[PDB]
């Protein structure tokens, strides 16, 4: 009596062509960075960071993404 | 009686062409970063940062994304 | 009575093609730090960084990326 | 009686600088070429050239020139 | 009686400087070449070139060039 047939059918595609990439130039942090503290009081948890941090390049060829969810719930 | 027939067909695409992908320049926090602190007091918790933090370059040549979410419920 | 037919059909491609990738260059933290510090005090946990760190170059020739999550729940 | 004194003083200066240099594509020739040919007749020298010939792609990150002539006749 | 004193000084500088210097693309003669001959008569000297031929592809970092004469002639 209770017949399911869950038939998703893809043929798709995610394409890139490039015929050249390059010539990338990151440079942060290239300034003076000077820190002077006097008389100061910590009477909690402390995080510090100084300079040049967590700085990211990040070049694909592609780069292509997919992302394809399927859900059967029968109750 | 119940008769569910979930037939998705997918043919589609997503397609990029460039011919040429570059001279890209990032330069970030390049001036002079100067603190000066003096009598500070703290009673709880401190997070600092100073300088040139987090800076993000991304040139993928693609870059394209296809997101399908398929759902079936039945109760 | 309870028939259930789970047939997903994939005939994707997620695809890139580069001619050239190249000549990237990441410089974090050219400039001068300085830390000059009297009469601190910490009364609980200090956590310091002090320079270039967690500096990242990510360079791949691909970098394509294909996510598929199938789940059939039956109660 | 004759006295010649030739004293040229040359401080001078040529200079470039380029952040970056790049991405340059050149593609001579592309499309199709057809040469029919009947019955012709040559009674001296014959010169022929078919195709892509003699293409030049220079790309020189300085490409600076300085050309001097000192010259002195007594007679 | 008869004094020539030659003193050319020189102190100049032909200076170049490029942070990146890439991605060149040269593709002469990609497309289709026919060449058909019938009945031809050549009573002197033949020169023939097909295809591709003689292309240059010259990418040099500094390519800089300095020429200098010094001519004394005395008679």
């Amino acid at each position: 009596s209770v017949q399911i047939v869950y038939k998703p059918v893809d043929l798709s595609k995610v394409t890139s062509k490039c015929g050249s990439l390059g010539n990338i130039h990151h440079k942060p942090g290239g300034g003076q960075v000077e820190v002077k503290s006097e008389k100061l009081d910590f009477k909690d948890r402390v995080q510090s960071k100084i300079g040049s941090l967590d700085n990211i390049t990040h070049v694909p060829g592609g780069g292509n993404k997919k992302i394809e969810t399927h859900k059967l719930t029968f109750r």
